[PDB]
């Protein structure tokens, strides 16, 4: 199993293409084996990059020699990983003895799938677990469908999490959401009213082989586990794979790359499964992608500075979704289009969704901003979930009121 003893996350200030390109170059060709955690944007944002202990010295020396300034934001990755393991280990002991599912914890894919089966069993008239496809390693892809329509197809909102496996707060936020809907139906007047007019489809783990791989082999793994047929390298970036300016900017055609788009659009059977479900249904109004980290809330476009026709509307909804999310804890989110807020990125879920006639396409990037990154402590799940929920309810109330 992957160990990260002495590994450090370094945060680097970057001002122009001189600094951006040399840093981009240095480990897009894998001298030093650096895994970028927060991707190079432009002038603005800070870059986060995981630096293996073996390679601490060369990289820091090189940063000095290239006039790049850095802080060490995580001094020992493995320490954080240890904490997480124990917290998980412990919770599973309690749950096995409890028969409970503790939502304030991180879970195996089996516990997620099971709890989804339990949410449907408990509320048979509202929720059912629908199998939409198969993962590359041939696991079910399980969604929860929420509906008061009694079989009939209604206008619909898609909510998926965990397309990038290491972004554990998304999956955990998603399974908390499923339980939130069923417990707050016939009680909270807004979700009750949402479900009267629309269906909600929830996919907690959009990338299940990667999620299992992160819990058993490599916690920092982000891609699918597809076997790239002219290479020994594994997996594609699920979120670079969609049929939306595929193989454009922000993607690589190198199978070994973390941003590898795949051999063709929707090649990743996990993506195809969702692309197929949605287009078969034909009546999706909302599509919300849940990621981590950076505390962002974004809308199309991402592959171009093209600028979406409904940018104005999407901006206002996102602004109010963020404002309402903040209400809970004081959590501050940036809002804006993808290509500017992060960096030009092709073939993303939300761009495909918008280009396919789903107006309200939104990327959430959840907690945090870099203190723990992907390794967000378990004790922050319920706060992230509870606050994000108000962000989600807002979007879905705009969808309800603006049916087209
Ligand atoms: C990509 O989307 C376009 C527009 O709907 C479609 O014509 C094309 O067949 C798609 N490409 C693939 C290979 O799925
Ligand atoms: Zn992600």
């Amino acid at each position: 199993r992957e160990k990260f003893f002495g590994d450090q996350v370094l945060r680097i200030n970057v001002r122009n293409g001189d600094e951006i390109s040399k840093l981009s170059q240095l480990v897009n060709s894998n001298n030093l084996k650096l895994n970028f955690w927060k991707s190079p944007s432009s002038f603005n944002r800070p870059v986060d990059v995981l630096v293996p202990s073996v390679s601490l010295q060369a990289f820091k020396s090189f940063l000095r020699s290239q006039g790049l300034e850095y802080a060490v934001t995580i001094e020992d990755l493995q320490a954080l990983l240890d904490n997480e393991d124990d917290e998980m280990q412990h919770n599973e002991g309690q749950e096995r003895s409890s028969n409970n599912f503790n939502y304030g914890a991180y879970h195996s894919l089996e516990a997620i799938y099971h709890e989804m089966d339990n949410i449907a069993a408990d509320f048979p008239d509202l929720a059912r677990r629908v199998k939409i496809g198969h993962s590359f390693e041939n696991r079910p892809m399980y969604v929860l469908k929420f509906s008061t329509g009694k079989g009939v197809r209604r206008p619909a909102v898609w909510l998926n999490a965990g397309i990038h496996s290491r972004e554990w707060i998304s999956q955990a936020t998603a399974i908390w959401t499923a339980r939130k809907i069923v417990s707050d139906y016939q009680r909270d007047p807004a979700i009750t009213s949402i479900l009267e007019k629309m269906d909600i489809f929830l996919l907690p783990v959009a990338n299940p082989d990667g999620y299992v791989y992160t819990q058993t082999q490599n916690r920092l793994w982000r891609k699918t586990r597809s076997r790239n047929p002219g290479s020994s390298c594994i997996g594609a970036d699920p979120n670079r794979n969609w049929n939306a300016s595929f193989a454009g900017k922000g993607a690589s055609d190198n199978p070994c790359s973390e941003v590898y788009h795949g051999p063709h659009a929707n090649s990743e059977v996990e993506v195809k499964s969702v692309v197929d479900f949605i287009q078969k249904h034909g009546n999706f109004k909302g599509f919300i992608d849940l990621h981590s980290y950076s505390q962002l809330l974004m809308y199309p476009y991402g592959y171009s500075v093209k600028k979406a026709p409904d940018a104005e509307e999407l901006d206002k909804v996102a602004r109010l979704a963020a404002k309402a999310l903040a209400s809970v804890s004081g959590t501050e989110y940036q809002v804006g289009p993808t290509c500017t807020t992060v960096y030009p990125a092709s073939g993303s879920s939300i761009d495909w969704a918008y280009d396919n006639g789903i107006k309200f396409a939104f990327t959430f990037e959840l907690r945090d901003t870099g203190t723990y990154g992907f390794l967000l402590p378990a004790n922050q799940i319920i706060p992230t979930a509870e606050e994000t929920w108000l962000g989600l309810k807002t979007i879905m109330e705009h969808v309800r009121d603006n049916l087209y």
